[PDB]
DNA sequence: CCGACTCGCATCAGC
DNA sequence: GCTGATGCGA
DNA sequence: GTCGG
């Protein structure tokens, strides 16, 4: 990371937008930004190189000068010094609370990580549980551990039915050495876009996971989403592995690749190659890739038998996993 | 100058 | 209960 | 906040 101070400061900036100002796209802009210039192989020394990056316009120009000539941001050390930007800041950090549930709680006093655990009667199911395990999910899980889990995923998931696939995604299958959490995708025969021949496809496979002690809580739980949380068994008289957020997504089988190229990424990865994918006048979804008819409504999907096939019809080279690390 | 930037689950409002 | 919008997150 | 049309 050769412009490591740059990008912290455009992700901080970002979160700022996000979590306080509530503005969706000036957090994208700042992360789009802030992705160019993390791949970009030079270290920046002034504004106006940055600005050449597709991305970077003239604010964010400018504040890599003042950055580059001080070392701060005073817009940054400004944010930092206001109670309520640094309240719900925090607050935001508990999963399940988002911009809007931490401006109403810091409105009614709750702003502290104390106060959160006095007044658990205020929180939905989500947060209780994100409050439950706020250290351990800013823990970040080493590939090991990752090695491991997919490990008893895998062959729980095999002992419910042999012929569900389970296949791990997110930075893990692009090959990161540590990754924010496990993320897993799950296929059975029996649900295509056709049809779905059997249910609690994806029950089954939670209800065995957690029969094992594996996934100890949950966050939220459909039909083909769940969101919850998992952990390691340890030996004896060993301190216990910190608990781990986990996602599985039932995905038609038929509908694989697209389904594996979403939840693969990255999320900013994602972002680009759908906006490509619409100027090219296609929109890509985690089932299928359409076209769009000039009238702007999307068409028939268009037969998928790889990842590369997507890459293709958007007229993109293919991208290893471990290239879209966005 | 300025419109525009994919979906699942929980929860709530309105009927 | 159903529908559609909002919040939050992947 | 940025940018293509
Ligand atoms: C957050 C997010 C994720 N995704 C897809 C791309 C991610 O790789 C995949 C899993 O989400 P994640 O676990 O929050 N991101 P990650 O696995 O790439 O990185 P890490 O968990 O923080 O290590 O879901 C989106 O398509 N849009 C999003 O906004
Ligand atoms: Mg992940
Ligand atoms: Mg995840
Ligand atoms: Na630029
Ligand atoms: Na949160």
């Amino acid at each position: 990371t050769l412009n490591g101070g740059i990008t912290d400061m455009l992700t901080e900036l970002a979160n700022f937008e996000k979590n306080v100002s509530q503005a969706i796209h000036k957090y994208n802009a700042y992360r789009k930004a802030a992705s160019v210039i993390a791949k970009y192989p030079h270290k920046i020394k002034s504004g106006a190189e940055a600005k050449k990056l597709p991305g970077v316009g003239t604010k964010i120009a400018e504040k890599i000068d003042e950055f580059l000539a001080t070392g701060k941001l005073r817009k940054l050390e400004k944010i930092r010094q206001d109670d309520t930007s640094s309240s719900i800041n925090f607050l935001t950090r508990v999963s399940g609370i988002g911009p809007s549930a931490a401006r109403k709680f810091v409105d009614e006093g709750i702003k502290t990580l104390e106060d959160l655990r006095k007044n658990e009667d205020k929180l939905n199911h989500h947060q209780r549980i994100g409050l439950k395990y706020f250290g351990d999910f800013e823990k970040r899980i080493p590939r090991e551990e990752m090695l491991q889990m997919q490990d008893i995923v895998l062959n729980e998931v095999k002992k419910v039915d042999s012929e569900y696939i389970a296949t791990v995604c997110g930075s893990f299958r692009r090959g990161a050495e540590s990754s924010g959490d496990m993320d897993v995708l799950l296929t059975h025969p029996s649900f295509t876009s056709e049809s779905t021949k059997q249910p609690k496809l994806l029950h089954q496979v939670v209800e065995q996971l957690q029969k094992v002690h594996f996934i100890t809580d949950t966050l939220s739980k459909g039909e083909t989403k769940f969101m919850g949380v998992c952990q390691l068994p340890s030996k004896n008289d060993e301190k216990e592995y910190p608990h781990r957020r986990i996602d599985i997504r039932l995905i038609p089988k038929d509908q694989y690749y697209c389904g594996v190229l979403y939840f693969t990424g990255s999320d900013i990865f994602n972002k680009n190659m759908r906006a490509h994918a619409l100027e090219k006048g296609f929109t890509i979804n985690e089932y299928t890739i359409r076209p769009l008819g000039v009238t702007g409504v999307a068409g028939e999907p268009l037969p998928v038998d790889s990842e590369k096939d997507i890459f293709d019809y958007i007229q993109w080279k293919y991208r290893e996993p471990k290239d879209r690390s966005e």
